[PDB]
């Protein structure tokens, strides 16, 4: 589990969303794993806007934090789970590390904030689902 919590809004994995959050549901896209939903306390998390390639991550099954280099974002393709079928996610970041199911929703930060959260995984690499594009977080 984890979420962003940044002014009025919480960012989520699409795949792990509450009823809450889609009755209060502001944007989601089940080709990035993202779901946006509004909320009645301010959040204090600041969004990264950057080129960064370098980050760390925090990893719930080890309950640790791992420096990484990750990929630009781009669409990467993802086996089928009991969530999705078979298909390419988009604006995802791929790094070299320990991942598990459970980790979704971990996040990935830089200097400049933070820069997504963990979506997929497995075979010794970690995926995070990319959110400094989402300039409207900010506005
Ligand atoms: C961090 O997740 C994992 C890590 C290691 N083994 C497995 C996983 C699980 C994983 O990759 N998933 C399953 C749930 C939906 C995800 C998606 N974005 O489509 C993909
Ligand atoms: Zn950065």
């Amino acid at each position: 589990s984890g979420a962003i919590y940044v002014g009025n809004y919480r960012v989520v994995n699409r795949h792990l969303a509450t009823h809450n959050d889609w009755a209060n549901l502001v944007w989601e896209d089940s080709s990035r794993d993202l779901l946006v939903s509004s909320t009645t306390a301010q959040g204090c998390d600041t969004i990264a806007r950057c080129d960064c390639q370098t980050g760390v991550y925090y990893c719930s099954s080890r309950r640790k934090h791992y420096p990484v280099s990750f990929s630009k974002p781009s669409l990467i393709f993802v086996e089928a789970s009991e969530y999705y079928p078979a298909r390419y996610q988009s604006h995802l970041m791929l790094a070299v590390g320990h991942s598990e199911p459970g980790d979704c929703g971990g996040i990935l930060r830089c200097q400049h904030g933070v820069v997504g959260i963990v979506s997929t995984g497995g075979n010794g690499l970690v995926g995070f689902a990319d959110v400094r594009d989402l300039l409207w977080l900010d506005e």
